[PDB]
C-alpha cells in the first residue's frame, strides 16, 4: 500500500489549485439567524437584511454564525447568485392538515420588486401523529434523529435568484397558504451568496464543492500514475 | 505480544507532552449548577454568574462541581472561547406539542450586550407518549436509560462564543418560543471556558481531548518502531 | 490445575495487606434508616442526624443496620468524604408526569450552611404504566425484580461532599421540583463516610473495594509465578 503516502501530495496541490481558481471570498453563507425577523399573519414571516457594499481591495469579511443581525457584505461591481438552503419543521396548531404548501417570496430594494417566487409542499406534524417503535429501531434511538430524518422539510433552491450589490435590502417571505402553522426554521438554514463567474465551470465547482474535491482527487490519480510509467 | 509493556512508556511521554503544551489550567468546565438561576415567563430561565479576574502567577483555581454558586475564574489579559454543553429534558405541561424550538441567548456585562443567539429544535415529552417493550429490550431495561438515549436533548455549541475577562457578568437565557414547558437541565450541563491560543493546533487539541490522545498514542508508534529498525 | 491450591495463599496475604494499609474503621456506611426523618411540603423530606466525635484510641464503632436513629461516629481530628448511595422509587400521585427532577441538598451545622447541591432526573411510576409480559420473561418473573431493574432510580454521588467532625449535625434534603410524588427510599440507601487519606491511592482503593480485590489478586499472580522461574 504505497498509495497512502502520495495521496496527501495530491490533495494538497488540488486544494491549492482550488483556492487559486476559486478564492475563499467567492462564496458567503448567510444564515437566516443573522437576518431581521418580522412576523405577520397576512405575509407569514419576513427575513429582511440590508446590504453593505465595500470597494475593491477591501478583504470581504465572512458572516459570523452568531445569530446576530449583520449586514450582508457583497463586492460593489459584482453580480451574485443566491442558493437558498431552508430546513424547517411544520407543526399544525389547528385543523391538523398533514400536508401544506409553503410560499417562498424573495424581494429586493417603487418600494420592493419581487425577483423570485416558488411553492414547496411541506409535511406538517399533527397532534394525532405517533412515532412507532419500528422507526426508533431503524431511524436511530433518538427522537430528534427520527424527526430530522422523517419530518424535516428540506428546501434547496440554487442558481435561480440573481442579486446585484446596487440594491440595498433583500427580503425573504415564508408563508403557508392553507392554514397557519408553527414553522421552526432549522438553525443551519441560510442563503449562500456566490460570485457568478463567466467561465461556467467555476460556477459549477462552487455549487458542488464536496463533489468537486472527490472528482479532482480522483482525476489527479492519472497524473500520479504517469510519473510511474516514465 | 511485546507491545503491551512499551505502550505505557509512550502514553506517559505523550501525557507529559500534552501537559507541557496545554497546561491543566487552560480549560475550565463550569456547570450550570454553579450559576445563579432566575426563572421568568417572558424570558424563560436565566443562567447568570459574575466573573472574577485574578492576575498572572495566581494559580487559576478550578470550578468545584458542588452545585453552589461560584464566581468564574478567568485570567485577566486573556480571551476565552466558550463551549456550551447543554443536555435537557423537555416535558409538555400544556398543549402537548411534541416538538418545540429552544432559544439560547448569551449576554455579557448600556446594561447587557448580546453576543450569541441560536435556536435548537427539541423534542418534548407528552402525557400520551408511551414506551414500548421493544425499546426496553434494546435501549436497556432501565427506564431512565431509554429516556436518556431517546428523549434527552443534547445541545453542543463550540467555538462560537468569545468572552473577555474585562466583562463582569455573563448570562445565558433558555426559552421555548412555542409553549411553556418543564425544562429539566441535566446536571452535567455546563460551559467550558477555553484559552484561545494563537497556534491554532492547540485550540483544536483542547476541543478534542479524547480524540487527541488516541491520535497521539497512534502516531508515536512510528517513533516506537524506528528504534527497532536501528 | 495446580493454581487452585495456591490462590488461597495469595488472597489471604492480599487481604492482610489491604487491612494493614486500609484499616476496617476507615469507612462507615450509615443507612438513611438510621437518620431522623422530617417530612415537609416546601422542602420535601429531611434526613438529619447528629454527629458524635470520639477521641483517638477509642475504637470507632460501626453503624448498626437496624433502622434505629444512631449518632454518626467520626474521628475527632479527621476529614471525611461522603459517598451518597441513594436508590428510590418515584410514584406519581397526581399529574402523572413520567419524568421528574430530584433535588439533593446537603447541609451541616448562622444556622445551617449548604455544602452540596445537585439535581438528578428520575423516572416516576404512573397509574397508566403497564408491565408487558415480554418484560416478565426477560427481566425475571418476579414483578419486584422487573421494577428494580426498570423503575429503580439509582443515584450515586462519590468524592464530592467533604465533612469535618467539628460540625454537630448533617442534613440531607430530597425534593422533586415539578410535582409532589411518593418517594420510596430503598432500605439499602445510605451515606458512606470515608477517611480522606493523603496518599491518593488509598482513597481510590476505598472507593473501589470490589475492583481493588480483583486487581490485587490478578497482580499477585506475577509474584506467584516468579518463584516458579527460580
Amino acid at each position: 500500500i504505497q498509495l497512502l503516502i502520495i495521496l496527501p501530495l495530491s490533495i494538497l496541490i488540488y486544494h491549492d489549485f482550488y483556492l487559486r481558481l476559486l478564492p475563499a471570498d467567492s462564496s458567503n453563507v448567510v444564515p437566516l439567524n443573522t437576518f431581521n425577523i418580522l412576523n405577520g399573519v397576512q405575509f407569514g414571516t419576513k427575513f429582511f437584511q440590508s446590504i453593505k457594499s465595500i470597494p475593491v481591495g477591501t478583504d470581504l469579511p465572512q458572516t459570523i454564525d452568531n445569530g446576530l443581525s449583520q449586514l450582508i457584505p457583497m463586492r460593489d461591481n459584482m453580480e451574485y447568485k443566491l442558493d437558498l438552503n431552508l430546513q424547517l419543521y411544520c407543526q399544525s396548531k389547528t385543523d391538523h392538515l398533514n400536508l401544506d404548501n409553503l410560499l417562498i417570496d424573495v424581494y429586493r430594494g417603487s418600494k420592493d420588486e419581487k425577483i423570485f417566487h416558488t411553492s414547496r409542499p411541506i409535511v406538517c406534524l399533527a397532534l394525532t401523529d405517533s412515532m412507532s417503535p419500528q422507526e426508533i429501531e431503524q431511524l436511530g434511538p433518538s427522537r430528534l434523529d427520527v424527526y430530522d430524518e422523517e419530518w424535516l422539510n428540506t428546501i434547496r433552491i440554487e442558481d435561480k435568484i440573481s442579486l446585484e450589490s446596487s440594491y440595498e435590502t433583500i427580503s425573504v417571505f415564508l408563508k403557508t397558504e392553507i392554514a397557519q402553522r408553527n414553522l421552526i426554521i432549522h438553525p443551519e438554514s441560510g442563503i449562500k451568496f456566490r460570485m457568478n463567474f463567466e467561465q461556467g465551470l467555476r460556477n459549477l465547482m462552487l455549487r458542488k464543492r464536496f463533489l468537486s474535491y472527490i472528482i479532482g482527487i480522483s482525476i489527479f490519480h492519472c497524473i500520479i500514475c504517469v510519473l510511474f510509467f516514465i
